[PDB]
């Protein structure tokens, strides 16, 4: 059915503010964040499906919302590793591990997607990340010669393809609800950029 | 390689000195070279098997030896597209096409292999080309955790693999006669190299 909660346990950690597997840096220190177990992270057989999602997390002392910035490698199904500023709002940190119920919620954000084009990217091979997205990005495609080509999502929260073609890149993104939106990204470099770079986008998933 | 024989036709072209498919630049402008039909290029099911090979070619007026630098995309079985300085030695330039016989021969070179590490190569993905080899290179393997891993030869005359591991790279090369030599290459970088570079090798195929 429509919007189920997930039972699990929360622990806490100070990692994930920097060097998180989803390459979402910089994370401001006042942000409530979490790492997420692999089974839940990879919903639908899509690697990093929940990367950059937001979760409402309910514990014994209340509820709070966290930004998913990292993998919780040894986490069981249902398990989250929150930042302590988030954890304290829903449980006593003396307890170390707490019972929780969580679910994906609409991101508390404004504006459009922002894209990050990974170092190494070119017309030959590219890795494109979506940031500032209101719901998990389950799918990304690009058009080439009138056909839409699926992009595999990677563990490091970018969508990848090869031989994408020349000129501007028409892309389309699908969320966890199945809503599809469409955008354009400027032509990829002749050859691999030494640095990742940012492209502010011009669409957002519907409310 | 010791013995071999092909019958076909040759034409001639000015291409292949620069920007040839096999990424063998720079080629001296007065070197004797040829482009080669796809069927014979991809001998034994190896893409670009004969890239960087040397052929002895016989026409009506004599024989000469040529360096294979490019693909002859439209050539039929046995067909070659020679540089005009090579065509001149074995045929009448006033003909647009000639009967030829040819065979893979020992490279008229001295010294050991040279490797070219393609731009963007790293421990995660690498494309390695062998240069200055006496016979066609049919196979390249590298060692990883005590096991030998085969690298796919690409159309662009490099061998490719992924997750090659850290540290210096033990490789082994097999020619078209089935001769095998082994060597070591310096470690690959942690991120895609910004520029292609060459590295001196320390072995050569036997005479
Ligand atoms: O999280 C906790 C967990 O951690 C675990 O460890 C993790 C660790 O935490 C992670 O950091 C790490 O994950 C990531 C890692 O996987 C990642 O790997 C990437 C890397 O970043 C990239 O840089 C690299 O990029 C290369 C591509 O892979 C490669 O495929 C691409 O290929 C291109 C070439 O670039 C291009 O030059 C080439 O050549 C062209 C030809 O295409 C062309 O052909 C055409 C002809 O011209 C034309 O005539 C004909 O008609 O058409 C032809 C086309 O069909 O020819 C021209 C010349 O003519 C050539 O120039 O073409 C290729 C096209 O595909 O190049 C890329 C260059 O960058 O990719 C790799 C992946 O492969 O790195 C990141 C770093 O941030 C890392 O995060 O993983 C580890 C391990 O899991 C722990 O294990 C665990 O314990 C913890 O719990």
């Amino acid at each position: 059915a429509y919007d189920d909660l997930h039972e699990g346990y929360a622990t806490y950690t100070g990692s994930g503010y920097s060097g998180g597997a989803f390459l979402l840096d910089p994370i401001p220190s006042d942000m409530e964040i979490t790492a997420i177990n692999p089974a839940d992270l990879n919903y639908g057989g899509v690697k990093a499906a929940l990367a950059g999602s937001y979760l409402e997390v309910e514990g014994p002392k209340g509820k709070t919302t966290v930004y998913v910035t990292d993998l919780y490698p040894e986490g069981a199904r249902g398990a989250l590793d929150l930042s302590p500023n988030a954890f304290r709002k829903i449980g006593n940190m003396k307890d170390g591990k707490i019972n929780i119920k969580w679910r994906v919620v609409k991101a508390p954000i404004t504006g459009n997607f922002t894209y990050r084009i990974k170092e190494g990217s070119s017309r030959w091979w590219a890795a494109i990340q979506v940031r500032n997205h209101k719901y998990p990005v389950m799918k990304m495609e690009y058009e080439k010669d009138g056909k839409w080509i699926n992009m595999e999502k990677m563990d490091y929260n970018h969508f990848v393809s090869t031989n994408l073609g020349t000129g501007s890149l028409k892309v389309r993104m699908t969320d966890i609800r199945g809503k599809v939106v469409k955008d354009t990204i400027p032509k990829l470099p002749e050859s691999g950029t030494s640095k990742a770079y940012t492209v502010p986008g011009h669409v957002q998933f519907p409310e």
